[PDB]
């Protein structure tokens, strides 16, 4: 049966229940309340979204070296974010907003990422599944919230896709339950167990938005 969704159901658990249906938690830092009582600002959205292409950067580079040969399984997928954050950022400061340069949240992730990289595949893969799916799923409707209240609307290149989000995602799910289905038990639960860190680093760069 799908790793993959032993993946999905510890992350779920680890929602609040304000934000998603699914969460278990009380809400304990800021950003982890219903994502419409939010209070972002421009600033601290251009923070998330430089720390959050750097994750991304960190990301794709992974995969291409392949230190690990089953990380090549993932090399263009669909869902790589960072050419749609360089387009976006290249907007704000059309617009007149300076870009700053990222900060503690995605320089603590992205080395974190090449270590596990190179020493824990199965601590990365999970890595690997929370950041691109979270996207996919809240952070969509995080960009649209926070296009509402702060930017008239915008509809930003980091929440669309070229191709039907629905089978990209599933498309990469399969390949995710390919790839585990070697793992033994041990290496299974090894990957499951990461999933806390994961919410904590990534956590930390969505608080930058209301920072
Ligand atoms: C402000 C914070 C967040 C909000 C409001 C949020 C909200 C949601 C919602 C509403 C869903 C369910 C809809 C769906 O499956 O498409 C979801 C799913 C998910 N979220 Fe979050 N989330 C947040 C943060 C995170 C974080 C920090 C992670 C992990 C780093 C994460 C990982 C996931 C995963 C893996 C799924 C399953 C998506 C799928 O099955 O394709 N989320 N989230």
């Amino acid at each position: 049966k799908g790793f993959v969704e032993e993946m999905r159901f510890v992350a779920m658990r680890l929602h609040t229940r304000d934000q998603a249906r699914e969460g278990e938690k009380e809400v304990k830092q800021p950003e982890e309340k219903a994502v419409t009582k939010w209070d972002p600002s421009v600033e601290g959205y251009l923070k998330f979204l430089v720390d959050s292409k750097l994750v991304y950067d960190t990301l794709e580079k992974i995969v291409q070296e392949a230190p690990h040969p089953s990380y090549a399984e993932f090399r263009n997928t669909g869902l790589e974010r960072s050419a749609s954050l360089a387009e976006d950022l290249e907007w704000f400061k059309e617009q007149g907003y300076t870009i700053p340069e990222p900060s503690s949240p995605g320089l603590t992730y992205a080395q974190y990422l090449k270590e596990l990289s190179v020493k824990d595949p199965q601590a990365f893969i999970c890595h690997f599944y929370n950041i691109y799916f979270a996207h996919s799923a809240g952070g969509r409707m995080i960009g649209k919230k926070v296009a509402e209240k702060l930017l008239n609307n915008k509809a930003l290149e980091f929440y669309k896709w070229d191709d039907d989000l629905p089978r990209l995602l599933q498309n990469v799910r399969d390949k995710l339950n390919k790839v585990a289905e070697p793992w033994s038990r041990e290496e299974k639960d090894h990957c499951l167990e990461e999933t806390e860190k994961s919410f904590k680093l990534s956590g930390e760069i969505l608080r930058l938005i209301l920072s």
